[PDB]
């Protein structure tokens, strides 16, 4: 049985190298799709009619978010020791149903767990910096989710947190270069908290260990808000490296797959080390890197088929939009999204970003 993997520098599924082509959901009910009987009651038709309308449009994959800031899941006891991915244990269930929704048409499933654009709840923030308490996270509700779900085909790959630089206190100066922030001095990180670089690696590094333990072929990502933390080139710095979060966390075997920048524009101009102005090689990553967010409204006015065309030409290994719920700022529409989503449909460039119209089967 095949899943999706990364050699040589590019994502392969099966023999082939493989582009992720497709949307952020990147939630129905923000923080409650998943746990305590929602799924079921609530948003599962939702989510599934996601599924169906992204690949009837040409997609192959999907983002979507889990616990988010904590105010719903995982399940906290009066200590703040966590007891089950929710009060009802449907969770891993619910997620099921959807892997199972995903796997009949032949749509790649990406799972976040944790936001850092939103300030967490105490609970959260407190296994950040709680080991303690972080080990029972691991222990009573991912390591048996991801185990149990460890079979299912549609399941591209797990992310511990979005990204993370929204709760980093950035322009911070350390003797450890993995842990001084003063590459991100003036970028607006840490809008939403200001916790040292290294708990959040740390944090990310010994969930992505718990995660490869549990399931020791399934890949994890990362999704950084721009550009400057995945990267050592343009004078900035990549935060996710193999050797950063091991020096972090202590784990070797916490370690990423695939890198992901998000991009947009920041009073009508992107960047000019936007990952949508740049080439994936000018980065010069020792993994492949995903564009996991962008939008034509948060753009500078390129169409969005301009956006999702670039990714799948100058060497990225997927492109996901934002987002399919339509909400918020800077989410597009989903018609505007499915723009894009057709633009690749059909493509097969084995030189370029690879092939868009997978078959899990």
């Amino acid at each position: 049985q095949q899943f999706l993997d990364v050699q040589n520098g590019q994502l392969r599924l099966n023999g082939e190298k493989v582009f992720m082509s497709g949307m952020n959901i990147a939630w129905q009910n923000y923080g409650r799709d998943f746990g305590n009987g929602q799924y079921d009651c609530c948003t599962g038709n939702a989510l599934e009619d996601y599924i169906v309308r992204i690949k009837a449009e040409g997609g192959n994959s999907l983002r979507i978010w889990v616990h988010c800031d904590g105010g719903y899941t995982p399940e906290f006891d009066g200590n703040g020791y966590v007891v089950g991915t929710d009060a009802q244990n449907t969770m891993t269930s619910d997620l099921a149903q959807f892997l199972d929704v995903a796997y009949a048409n032949n749509v790649l499933v990406f799972i976040v767990l944790w936001n850092g654009a939103t300030t967490p709840t105490s609970r959260y923030r407190d296994l950040i910096y709680d080991d303690s308490k972080l080990q029972t996270y691991i222990d009573q509700a991912l390591v048996p989710m991801v185990s149990a779900l460890s079979g299912k085909v549609a399941l591209g790959g797990w992310e511990v947190m979005n990204e993370p630089e929204g709760i980093v206190s950035a322009g911070v100066s350390d003797g450890n270069p993995c842990f001084d922030t003063q590459p991100l001095a003036g970028s607006g990180a840490g809008w939403a908290d200001s916790i040292p670089m290294q708990r959040l690696q740390s944090f990310i590094n010994k969930q992505t260990a718990a995660i490869k333990r549990a399931d020791p072929k399934v890949i994890v990502t990362l999704g950084s808000w721009s550009e400057r933390a995945q990267t050592d080139q343009f004078g900035w710095r990549n935060y996710y490296t193999d050797n950063c979060l091991i020096d972090a966390g202590g784990d070797s075997l916490g370690v990423i797959d695939f890198y992901q920048m998000h991009t947009y524009a920041w009073e009508g101009a992107y960047t000019s080390s936007s990952p949508l102005l740049v080439p994936n090689s000018q980065y010069n990553l020792d993994k492949p890197n995903n564009i996991g967010e962008f939008s034509q409204s948060g753009g500078d006015g390129r169409s969005i088929t301009d956006q999702f065309d670039w990714a799948y030409t100058q060497g990225y290994c997927g492109a996901w939009s934002w987002q399919a719920n339509g909400g918020g700022d800077n989410a597009d529409s989903f018609a505007t999204q499915a723009q894009g989503l057709n633009h690749l449909r059909g493509r097969n460039d084995q030189n370029a970003g690879g092939r868009i119209d997978i078959i899990l089967q």
